[PDB]
């Protein structure tokens, strides 16, 4: 509640601390697999989300405090055509009570089911979006980018971001709650290239006391599929006390 | 998994990260009742249990790793009638689907319902049993004592202990894994005293590999009721690997 | 040793566990100055340093473990006029010994006293220049930057940085040595904004086994001062063992 | 300052972290020796103290907070005649400044001279002292037993301690501000074993606000010769701060 620090290094089948909706699943070789691949090839339409069992306490009505936190995971994006990705995965904090919405939530990544945003979804998630389609995803940009969104799926602060294939990137997040700041970074230290990105949220009115951390994947059309995977997650949060 | 550590200084009535099995309660002050009070009267027959919403690793099979872990709460047991007290609590690691057996199980502390000891159970616990009854608790020693229990009520070791009616008790139980130890302490820094015991346990053989940790307690008849209260509690765990 | 965090929120005059080389030192306010200040205004030609007592242990030559750290500190450069500033600071680690070289070092952060690399330095720096002078300063690029050095000033890699008087700025430094990858960060939460650096380095063929940790910064000509100043800095380090 | 943890498994020669005076020294195997051992032999009038590098805060003057800590270590007392043993070890804050005092410092665990006690040592130690003599150590009792000592060697409380030759002791020490309380406790898990004491000490009117953490140890006549040995240390304090005062 107060405090709350946990790290896996590797994840292991139908394991108990992590709530599976959809078709996530861990494998044997012990890679936490959101979306499920058959003899080593990604499926179409595939939609997964995972969840740490036990939920994160934010802040507090009465005394007022609010916690800041900080998380790092390693995660790998793999698709057999380099050209042209599906969708993409992010890192969301939600209600605990959250379920996968009815409907097409593909080009949503699994968390949304409509464009507009409303202030009842009460889901803060950090998007690395791969498909930077204009018909489909008019409010994505031209590129491929790491978005952070509020209550919505057009995020509200954006930054470029080079995909490499089979490469393994390592994703850093910070919660400053004093600053009221959000702080997303992803590292590839195969080329040594980093990419960063800043926003100003308050979890006061936009998330409920207690919530849930996890990762969300989806996919879409069988030409332009691909492989989410994530091989490490670690958290930490506490929630300080402010006296004035 | 491989780590896990949090703190819990004060709770909050409905708190969601503690799973409530019984009649277990978070009053309003935001102190943790395992039984049921009315207006500042503990009932009867009342047998609560509480447990951490996230299970905690233990070992794996794979690897044979094994964890050691700490952790430290205080406590108060306060009844009406110093001379008799009813049955007791304790801190308990069980199966993540466990729940309260059937029938009575007040002299069991809402762990068993049977005198017998049988492997099948999987519940490692530290209980500080207040009842020294010799009729209805002829395994218990004569006098109020804390002891570990191993799949069975009857405590392979036990420590004398001195209970204070409304005095604050802080506990800590430490698991050494290579060593294969259990230690139990006690302390009262109001009169400043101390009761330690340890035993030799090895977890890989009782416990599965995903444990679920909390806290049991239970009650009596009306005459010889008492109120058990948690005030704070905080846990940390690890899962250090072996290269042999 | 294997393990070694800690956390300085605020500081005190005459801290303990700080060692102070040049003219750095601790306002009665509570905040780290490098550089000596008279009635508010920063002096000219002052060169600072600061160390943690306790040297850090990085590597060993017998068994070939080697330290991941990551550390977070606050910083403030205000300067009189923000047209021109003079040097900057670094975060910078060190052999224990390590004393300020004699001569002319505030173009090098007072960290050298010549331009070119020779391996027997064994420091390892993250700088922050804010001088981008091309006739004092030829190595350096056009713009303020912020760079990582290794055994010389010139640092191997640079990163454009948008430098705001009277700025708060929030620095992240995370070393990952399985990977050999150093991570800069810098955070601007008042604008929002985000400068992040990566660069490939081996601390085992760079640095001795044993290390100090610390900061350092200077200043230059009395028209181009600025004052540099430090609030808040916390570090950890862990040594993990390998088998292979 | 505000937090402060480290952990050390292992020792190496000349580590760079621990300060040490008199003759204590990390053998070649990684085993911190306090006492000065010839080829597999403890000596004899052997005194021995290493501290952490950084000074540790207890607590401040201005806001009045007040640091809450807590230690593990494992440490080996071997001597070769099991019948009487010489002097022991402790665990002790200090002054960041602390020496050896001159003079014979074998009966007072090399943390004093003089067996009287003086609110101006700022010493607070948890001794496992081994030596019950009466004659020499007329303060200790007839038993061997683990003490808690402020500002002088006479302990303030005192447990029985069943000594083990040869065997790895497990020690724990924590001090709680708000409660004003010192615990310390040790564990023989290779015959499953337990002793416990508590004592209420403040560090604000004892201690200054800076300190240094430690182990000290001392021997006595070459015949009642023993080896004190540390394997592994680790430490962990903060500093909370209390809105109450402010
Ligand atoms: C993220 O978090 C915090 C907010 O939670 C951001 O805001 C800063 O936080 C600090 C510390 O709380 C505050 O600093 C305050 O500045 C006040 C005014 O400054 C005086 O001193 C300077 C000295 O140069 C003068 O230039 C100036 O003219 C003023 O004279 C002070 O009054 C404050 O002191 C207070 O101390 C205690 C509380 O600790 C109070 O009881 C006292 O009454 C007294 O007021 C204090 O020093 C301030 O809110 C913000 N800092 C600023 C404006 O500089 C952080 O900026 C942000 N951290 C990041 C991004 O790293
Ligand atoms: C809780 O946990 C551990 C078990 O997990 C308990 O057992 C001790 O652990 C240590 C360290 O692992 C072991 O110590 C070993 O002793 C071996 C023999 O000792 C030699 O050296 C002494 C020096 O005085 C001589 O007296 C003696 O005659 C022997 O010559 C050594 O061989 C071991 O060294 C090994 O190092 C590496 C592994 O690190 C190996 O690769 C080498 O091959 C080499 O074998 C090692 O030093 C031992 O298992 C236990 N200690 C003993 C018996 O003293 C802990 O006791 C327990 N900790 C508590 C309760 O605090
Ligand atoms: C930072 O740190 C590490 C290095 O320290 C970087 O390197 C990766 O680390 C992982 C884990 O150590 C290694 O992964 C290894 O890949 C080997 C080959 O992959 C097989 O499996 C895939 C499955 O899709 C096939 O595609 C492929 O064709 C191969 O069949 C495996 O053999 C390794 O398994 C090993 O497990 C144990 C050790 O745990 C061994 O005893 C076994 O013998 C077995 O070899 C292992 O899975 C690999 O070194 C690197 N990962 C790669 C290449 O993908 C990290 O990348 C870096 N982390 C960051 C930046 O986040
Ligand atoms: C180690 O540390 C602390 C001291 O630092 C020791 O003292 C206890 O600490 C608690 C929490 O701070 C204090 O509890 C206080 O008791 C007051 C009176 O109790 C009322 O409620 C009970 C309910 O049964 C009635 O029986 C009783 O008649 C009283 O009606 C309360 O007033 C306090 O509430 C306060 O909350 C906030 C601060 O958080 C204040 O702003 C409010 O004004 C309000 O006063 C509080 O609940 C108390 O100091 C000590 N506990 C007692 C006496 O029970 C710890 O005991 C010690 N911990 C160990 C050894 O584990
Ligand atoms: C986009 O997402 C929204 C939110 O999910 C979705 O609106 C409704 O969401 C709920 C929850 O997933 C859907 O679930 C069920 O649908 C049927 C019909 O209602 C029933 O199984 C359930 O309805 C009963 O239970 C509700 C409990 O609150 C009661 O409120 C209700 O009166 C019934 O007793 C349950 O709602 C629900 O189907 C959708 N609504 C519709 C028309 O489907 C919304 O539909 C999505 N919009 C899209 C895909 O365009
Ligand atoms: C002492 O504790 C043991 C263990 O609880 C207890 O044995 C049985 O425990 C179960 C689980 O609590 C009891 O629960 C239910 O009892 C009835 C009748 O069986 C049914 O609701 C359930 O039985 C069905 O579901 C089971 C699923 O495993 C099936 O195995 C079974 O075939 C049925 O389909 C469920 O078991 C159960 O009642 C008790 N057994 C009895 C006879 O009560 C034991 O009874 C306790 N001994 C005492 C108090 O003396
Ligand atoms: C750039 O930096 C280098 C490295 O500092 C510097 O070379 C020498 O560095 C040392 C250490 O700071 C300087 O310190 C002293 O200088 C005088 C004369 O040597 C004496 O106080 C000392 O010399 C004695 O002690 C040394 C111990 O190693 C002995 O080696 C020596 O034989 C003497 O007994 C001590 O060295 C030293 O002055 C400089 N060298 C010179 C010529 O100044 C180098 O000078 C700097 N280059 C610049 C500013 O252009
Ligand atoms: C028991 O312990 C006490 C405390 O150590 C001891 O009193 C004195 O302690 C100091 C510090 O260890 C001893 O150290 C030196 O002794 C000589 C003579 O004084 C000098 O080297 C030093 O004295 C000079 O420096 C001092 C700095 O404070 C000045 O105060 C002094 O005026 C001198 O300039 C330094 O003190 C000191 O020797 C002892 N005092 C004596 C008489 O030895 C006490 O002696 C011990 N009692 C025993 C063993 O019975
Ligand atoms: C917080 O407390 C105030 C008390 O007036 C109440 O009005 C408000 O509804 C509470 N908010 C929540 C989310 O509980
Ligand atoms: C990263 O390094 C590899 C080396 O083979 C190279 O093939 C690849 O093009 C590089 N990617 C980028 C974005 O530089
Ligand atoms: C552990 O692995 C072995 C492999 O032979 C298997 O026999 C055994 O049943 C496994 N035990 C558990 C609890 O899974
Ligand atoms: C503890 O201290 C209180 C002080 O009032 C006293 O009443 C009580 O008897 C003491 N209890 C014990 C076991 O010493
Ligand atoms: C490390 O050990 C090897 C043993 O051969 C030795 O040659 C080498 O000099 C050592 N390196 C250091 C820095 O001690
Ligand atoms: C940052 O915000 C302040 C608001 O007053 C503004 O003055 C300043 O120009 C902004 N700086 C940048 C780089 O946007
Ligand atoms: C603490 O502050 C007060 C201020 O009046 C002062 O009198 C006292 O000497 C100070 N104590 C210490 C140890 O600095
Ligand atoms: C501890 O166990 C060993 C087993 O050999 C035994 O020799 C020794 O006497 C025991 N010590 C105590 C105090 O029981
Ligand atoms: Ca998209
Ligand atoms: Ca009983
Ligand atoms: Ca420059
Ligand atoms: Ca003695
Ligand atoms: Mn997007
Ligand atoms: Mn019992
Ligand atoms: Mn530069
Ligand atoms: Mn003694």
């Amino acid at each position: 509640s107060d405090e709350l620090s946990f790290t896996i290094n590797n994840f292991v089948p139908n394991e108990a601390d992590l709530l599976f909706q959809g078709e996530a699943s861990v494998s044997s070789t012990g890679v936490l697999q959101l979306t499920r691949v058959e003899n080593g090839q990604p499926q179409q339409y595939s939609v997964g989300r995972a969840l740490y069992a036990a939920p994160v306490r934010i802040w507090d009505n009465t005394t007022g405090s609010v916690a800041s936190f900080s998380t790092s995971f390693t995660f790998v994006v793999k698709a057999p055509n380099p050209d042209i990705t599906s969708d993409g995965l992010a890192f969301y904090l939600a209600p605990p009570d959250s379920q996968i919405p009815s409907g097409s939530v593909s080009k949503y990544l699994g968390l949304f089911n409509n464009s507009n945003s409303d202030s009842s979804n009460q889901i803060v998630a950090v998007e690395f979006d791969t498909y930077f389609g204009h018909s489909y995803d008019p409010w994505d940009p031209n590129y491929r980018h790491i978005g952070i969104d509020v209550n919505g799926i057009e995020s509200i602060k954006t930054v470029q971001w080079d995909w490499i294939n089979g490469g393994v990137a390592f994703a850093t997040i910070t919660y400053l709650a004093p600053n009221k700041t959000l702080i997303a970074s992803l590292v590839y230290p195969s080329n040594q290239t980093t990419f960063s990105v800043a926003a100003s949220v308050d979890l006061k009115e936009i998330l409920p006391e207690w919530v849930r951390v996890g990762f969300s994947a989806a996919t879409g059309y069988p030409t332009e599929v691909e492989t989410h995977d994530v091989l490490s997650w670690s958290f930490t949060s506490t929630l300080e006390a402010n006296c004035d």
